[PDB]
């Protein structure tokens, strides 16, 4: 038992990480079949970053301007293309270590594992949520760009995130693997505000279920409440509204602990209005919102890859 | 920038995980060269667990009593041996995916990555400290045993932990890969005491350095203190004593932030005696002790594998 912030095994993704160089600029690429995916700002100097014309900069580039290294091996680029904010470099060799993969666009509150990379070499793996405002609280130094976020489904890697930049407060912004930013962000060095972030309510309830499952029960109360009553309180504390969809998603956990979703909502209400008053839940002194209901079941029932 | 609990890339360890079955009992094995390492309690029924004689139970077993699956493939056991609390099954095949590895025994406060496994299949990867009392706060269900903890050194996997059991309060106990328990624990189903745990002081100071590096500086003071002065306060809060060795280890971070170790010790003193007054440090509401000074530099300077 016990509850940890757990990332998926990075193996399948490690064998897709390559180094992409264009003049000065070197960052990380994702090699799937005979295609290498990287942020398009690989073609920029740090001067260009104030206001780049990516169309113009790319027109000036040819295949041999793009160096791709997969460990010690060099990959012959035989074509290049720009899809939104990612670059697609066609290469002579299909990746022998290509896993079964999809590209998916995750929704706010959904979580994924980041494999942080520098020079196409895996550095470390951690777990993230897409925040309500479409930022992520990641760990990224310079060179990290092209590092990707993913979920695993037995054998199938679903790629949801490629990292492009840091914002004010050093939160992070990036794209799906089709190169569309999450949120209103642009791959340009300007003033960009993320705007107010909210707590992922369905995730906090999942986490309280994880607590109860692990013997952390001090916060359970006699009260129940209406979905309506609860939301009126949640709005006040910058919690995202709880929907019938969220209640239906929390059902199996409801059923495994024998605590009605609206019973737990009543518990959460107390904690928001009264505070945790010095005490802890699964050793955290604040309410944790980066475990989905699927994360809690995966971990608490132990699904394997 | 930003600071996360980061595990090492699990790839090299995923290709060493196999499934070991002995009658009823199925748990995880580590396949390195032509040897599979697992907890010796694989040979126990839940009756034997109250008070096993492992010598006698093993005498009763032959090679064909041991089923080893590496994915879909079956491995012929051609010898079996007991080293303390691990079982060494000799097999016909050397592991083609064996990485460069050492076996090391870590010290209290040292951290490592756990690859949690069920039926020899990687489930998830997270970061742990060996607590002062030689427990770990992991996440382990039934079937998890034989899951291992490791650090990576560029290309070399150092294995330090194999998981054997849960204790009271659902903390976890295990062995090095030579089969010697960390702490006073035995592989037997009895009531076992971990005894008092202490906060890993050198790790909390490393973490405060990580904070300052990431713009979290509200807790800085002008004060300094003696090692002796500081320890007289630390003892009171069940913090491990800070040694000159700890001060010397914190030097590079000292140098990167330009804050003398004993200046930061004076900051920590304030936080213990005054509390955090409801504010946060790297988004934590308590003081974090599971980042080593090496962890903080790895992440904050971005070292690669
Ligand atoms: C990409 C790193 C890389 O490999 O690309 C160049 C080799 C980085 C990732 C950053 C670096 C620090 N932490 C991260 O998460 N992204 C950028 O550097 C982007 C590139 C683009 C497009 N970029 C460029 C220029 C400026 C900024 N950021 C800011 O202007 C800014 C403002 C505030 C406040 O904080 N940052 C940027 O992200
Ligand atoms: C090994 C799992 C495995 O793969 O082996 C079975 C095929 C488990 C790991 C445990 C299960 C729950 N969480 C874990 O970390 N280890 C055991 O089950 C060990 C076996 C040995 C040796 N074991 C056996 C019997 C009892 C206990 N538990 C306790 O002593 C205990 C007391 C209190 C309170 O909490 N736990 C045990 O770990």
């Amino acid at each position: 038992s016990g509850f940890r912030k757990m990332a998926f095994p990075s193996g399948k993704v490690e064998g897709c990480m390559v180094q992409v160089t264009c003049g000065t600029t070197t960052l990380n690429g994702l090699w799937l079949d005979d295609v290498v995916y990287c942020p398009r700002h690989v073609i920029c100097t740090s001067e260009d970053m104030l206001n780049p014309n990516y169309e113009d900069l790319l027109i000036r580039k040819s295949n041999h301007n793009f160096l791709v290294q997969a460990g010690n091996v060099q990959l012959r680029v035989i074509g290049h293309s720009m899809q939104n904010c990612v670059l697609k470099l066609k290469v002579d060799t299909a990746n022998p270590k290509t896993p079964k993969y999809k590209f998916v666009r995750i929704q706010p509150g959904q979580t994924f594992s980041v494999l942080a990379c520098y020079n196409g070499s895996p550095s470390g793996v951690y777990q993230c949520a897409m925040r309500p405002n479409f930022t992520i609280k990641g760990s990224f130094l310079n060179g990290s760009c092209g590092s990707v976020g993913f979920n695993i489904d037995y054998d199938c890697v679903s790629f949801c995130y490629m990292h492009h930049m840091e914002l004010p407060t050093g939160v992070h912004a990036g794209t799906d693997l089709e190169g569309n930013f999450y949120g209103p962000f642009v791959d340009r060095q300007t003033a960009q505000a993320a705007g107010t972030d909210t707590t992922i309510t369905v995730n906090v309830l999942a986490w309280l279920y994880a607590a109860v499952i692990n013997g952390d029960r001090w916060f359970l109360n006699r009260f129940t409440t209406t979905l309506n009553d609860f939301n009126l309180v949640a709005m006040k504390y910058n919690y995202e509204p709880l929907t019938q969809d969220h209640v239906d998603i929390l059902g199996p956990l409801s059923a495994q602990t024998g605590i009605a979703v609206l019973d737990m909502c009543a518990s959460l209400k107390e904690l928001l209005q009264n505070g945790m008053n010095g005490r802890t839940i699964l050793g955290s002194a604040l309410l944790e919102d980066e475990f989905t209901p699927f994360d809690v079941v995966r971990q608490c029932s132990g699904v394997t890859f």
